[PDB]
């Protein structure tokens, strides 16, 4: 009960900037999960039993892909730890329960396969789920690990509060389906500049949170140069694998997939940047004001990208 989780001092302060990479050290992030959760939400809205065993059973269900990892599940988790705590009185108490554990979750035994490569394997999933394949099965892991005999972390919930609260994450998880996000922010920007967005609008609360999770999930775009330079590898690592299993199909994959199109991986960059990430922490920074140092650091990371182009590095 009188238990805190305390961080060293570099950590405790470092932590409340959006653009905090939480080390190497990987059992030390279980601990920065539940820092963020007690701060965030309460000492208090988890039984730390049941909170400690939800989390090392979330991790054990997270694979040793080079991106799409436990690493990237507490990376994106802190990501939404800064905006939940730069946007105090915006969000419910349920709200901040739900997508902290909705962010822990939302890659849930990721294979480092796109959808695509699901649908043209011809995977059992994609059969299963049709669209949003990968997604809807993250989900389906959480519900399954939530009714783990003493994995249920929302049992102190009434049972409305408990459908809420499964509603808010499947939203969430089933939002960082990146073929969603596109004309999420479309409808998200033409409300704002229209003035008809609503806050106390549910199904305007729904595309905010949807927003707020792509920013999340793209974060590893905010983090100072040399981590965002070094993350990239880890997510090309997994595209170039991909592309070498298209090749497998029989089908050349997109440039961004194939290992010997290397040479074009700066000028894609620029493309997601001026195409997903800056659109995305823009519009993110017009509906929640505090947001906007991801939009700086974004910015900062696609000026970095132009230097590499630039033969500047
Ligand atoms: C349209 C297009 C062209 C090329 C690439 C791309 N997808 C991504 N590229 C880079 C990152 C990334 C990750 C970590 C650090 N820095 C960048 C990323 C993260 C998440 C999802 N997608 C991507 N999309
Ligand atoms: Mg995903
Ligand atoms: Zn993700």
């Amino acid at each position: 009960g009188l238990m805190q989780f305390t961080l060293p001092v570099r950590l405790c302060k470092e932590i409340e900037l959006f653009h905090f990479d939480i080390g190497p050290f990987e059992n030390m992030w279980p601990g920065i999960f539940v820092y963020m959760v007690h701060r965030s939400c309460g000492t208090s809205c988890f039984e730390l039993e049941k909170l400690c065993r939800f989390i090392m059973s979330v991790k054990k269900n997270y694979r040793r892909v080079p991106y799409h990892n436990w690493k990237h599940a507490v990376t994106v988790a802190h990501c939404m730890y800064a905006i939940l705590q730069n946007n105090h009185t915006l969000f419910t108490d349920l709200e901040r329960k739900g997508l902290l554990i909705a962010c822990l979750c939302h890659d849930l035994d990721h294979r480092g396969f796109s959808n695509s490569y699901l649908q043209k394997f011809d995977h059992p999933l994609a059969a299963l789920y049709s669209t949003s394949t990968m997604e809807q099965h993250h989900f389906s892991q959480t519900v399954s690990i939530l009714q783990l005999e003493g994995h249920n972390i929302f049992s102190t919930l009434s049972s409305s509060e408990y459908e809420q609260v499964l509603e808010i994450i499947r939203k969430a998880i089933i939002a960082t389906d990146l073929a969603l996000y596109f004309g999420n922010r479309k409808q998200l920007e033409e409300m704002y500049q229209t003035g008809s967005l609503n806050l106390n609008n549910q199904s305007h609360r729904d595309r905010v949170i949807g927003l707020m999770m792509t920013a999340c999930d793209l974060c590893s775009v905010t983090k100072l140069w040399p981590v965002t330079k070094l993350t990239a590898n880890d997510i090309y690592a997994e595209f170039w694998a991909e592309g070498d299993e298209m090749k497998k199909l029989g089908i050349q994959p997109i440039p961004m997939m194939d290992r010997d199109k290397k040479d074009e991986v700066p000028q894609g960059q620029l493309g997601f940047y001026n195409a997903v990430a800056i659109p995305c922490y823009t519009t993110l920074t017009q509906i929640l004001p505090p947001t906007e140092p991801l939009l700086k650091a974004c910015r900062d990371n696609l000026s970095q990208w132009e230097k590499v182009i630039r033969g500047e590095e």
